[PDB]
């Protein structure tokens, strides 16, 4: 429906405008990268001219390991173009697309949106702040991710110019990113995407490959879990040892990963994150809402994804709060 | 369509027997156990008469976790008979369908498949030497992911009226994920197509989750092999248990392949005490490395990405040793 008009309105919208530019937000992830080379190819296949705005600076360990194959293995790499670049070639009837992102001060680049007169907007969040005076707008919070978005607007325009294995690939791994293989948000209309991008080429294992976690990850993620207690009622609690600091992904990873264990529905993972804080992250399959847990510890997030953050504790009186607070919220 | 002049013609040669009746495999999978499900459905769609077969001694962990919600929806509780109720109720006229099988020694009950006389096959396997007498009808396809996978399509080409239920399309779901490993092996545009129809008729992700839980204790086994990891410059890991302690061959074998999984890794070795005086060594590669002429140099052996040898009589210190060694010689050429 809205995919279908929307896809030929907007190859309107971008055959009037010398070239497209495209944007995602900062410190750009897969979805981000991937959806911009999705519009990328989407702007090609009318040859109207297109470019990815990327800079050295922005594209983390796991974009590098992208990049590197962007580098050994295609001819994609001369549509990324710096910030300057960007600016000291658009016009005003240049035609900048924002992707997967839609407050301005966490696009890629405010001063290279600001200059552009006309500005695209597409995003799969729901709407304070916003781009100002866009051509279009389309926002479809129920959509896994904005790559997924991309992709079934690449299902009108011109069958000629296929997408690349590799623009594929990465494309399907920005949806596999955002779902969480598949375990979030995820639509039948995800998996017309994820079926789309496959009949194109999308490699799974290279997929696999820019994703692998590290050994030291594993290793220290796997400490806090061997501790962990299940309760009859689904509630499990891991914790790191009061005299060791643990990296605070490493501890959102390890109450994600408790997930997967039979009988937890709920994980709480309590460690030392500064030397006079402790960090607990809460996780569920949405049976228990951790956001009123970590809310009543002052914290907060949502119903299955929350975290908080205590002073002055040590690592036993932060789990004798999280259970005082975990038996007060399910007392029926 | 191919699917859809398929799907046809297994309506007709259903409709004109007297009921049907579904097999799978022995010691059944969710995927064997998803088909049957989707062929059942298919029958009902046109009402005809429809019965899986499986047994309680045909019922693993993981099944009994899927029985477990099933047992919930009599209506799709009742379909299901066991050998004797099904042999006590076929005739001449009963059509017997064997999915995710095509081999006479491997469906669940020979007995049930020997007084068939009208049959169908549905596998995605390929064709081996033996082969289930005078099918009907037979629908294989050695490319795509799982027998619910083709079940699936078969599906989509009938009367809507009695749709798949919410835990029929989580089954089939989750036959599906079991066998492409969560869309990670032998997965296509197909597969995805499959799961998108599934998901429509709603195939729940955390029920799903729920039925391929993995078991704490096991975690944290598994986990003390992988902690042990060193992983050289060439990206070739080796990984041990204690000589002390004792592994089961499956912990072993995930903690090999679950190292693939990490970073800047080509290949694993895990070596611990497999019995008390035997010890093990399991083997993987992304395709690369040769993991079996390394085996085979050890009176082992396997394939390219899977070998694996064992040691009898020395200690894990030693066998550590022994595959230096081999590695260290089949690596400087
Ligand atoms: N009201 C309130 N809410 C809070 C507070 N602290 C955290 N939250 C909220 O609760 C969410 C929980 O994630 P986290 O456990 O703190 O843990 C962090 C972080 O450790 C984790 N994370 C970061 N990178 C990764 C990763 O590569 N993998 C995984 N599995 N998790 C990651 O996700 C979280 C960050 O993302 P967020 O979207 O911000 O998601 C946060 C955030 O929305 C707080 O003091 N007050
Ligand atoms: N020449 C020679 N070849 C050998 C020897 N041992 C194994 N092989 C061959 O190479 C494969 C290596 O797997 P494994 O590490 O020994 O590890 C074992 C076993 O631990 C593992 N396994 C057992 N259960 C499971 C399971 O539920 N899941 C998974 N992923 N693996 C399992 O699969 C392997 C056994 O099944 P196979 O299909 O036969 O797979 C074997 C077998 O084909 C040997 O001593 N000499
Ligand atoms: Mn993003
Ligand atoms: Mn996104
Ligand atoms: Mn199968």
């Amino acid at each position: 429906v809205r995919a279908r008009v929307i896809s030929h309105a907007l190859k309107d919208i971008l055959a009037e405008g010398d070239k497209v530019i495209i944007m995602g937000h900062k410190r750009p992830d897969l979805d981000a990268i991937g959806a911009a080379i999705g519009v990328s190819r989407f702007a090609m296949m009318n040859n109207l001219e297109a470019y990815i705005v990327l800079n050295e600076t922005d594209i983390d360990p796991t974009l590098r390991r992208v990049m590197n194959e962007i580098d050994k293995k295609p001819e994609l790499r001369e549509r990324f173009i710096t910030s300057d670049d960007a600016w000291d070639m658009m016009t005003s009837k240049t035609t900048v697309v924002i992707v997967d992102t839609h407050k301005p001060e966490l696009v890629l680049d405010e001063n290279v949106l600001n200059k552009a007169n006309r500005k695209v907007v597409i995003d799969h969040h729901r709407r304070e702040s916003f781009i100002s005076n866009p051509l279009l707008i389309y926002m479809e919070p129920y959509a896994s991710s904005t790559a997924e978005l991309v992709t079934e607007l690449l299902e009108y325009q011109p069958t000629e110019q296929r997408l690349t294995r590799l623009e594929s690939t990465v494309m399907y791994a920005g949806i596999i990113v955002d779902t969480r293989n598949f375990t979030l948000r995820t639509g039948s209309r995800t998996f017309d995407a994820a079926s789309y991008l496959r009949a194109h080429g999308a490699d799974t294992i290279l997929t696999q490959h820019f994703l692998k976690d590290d050994v030291d990850t594993y290793i220290n993620r796997s400490e806090l879990i061997r501790t962990v207690k299940v309760e009859d009622n689904g509630i499990a609690i891991a914790h790191g040892s009061d005299d060791k600091i643990y990296h605070p992904v490493t501890v959102a990873q390890a109450a994600d990963e408790l997930l997967s264990l039979e009988g937890i529905e709920a994980s709480y993972v309590v460690a030392r994150r500064e030397d006079n804080l402790i960090g607990i992250s809460a996780r569920s399959l949405g049976s228990v809402n951790v956001q009123l847990t970590m809310e009543a510890l002052g914290g907060g997030g949502h119903l299955t994804n929350a975290a908080t953050q205590l002073k002055g504790v040590t690592v036993e009186e932060a789990i004798a709060q999280l259970q005082q607070a975990i038996t007060e919220q399910l007392s029926r």
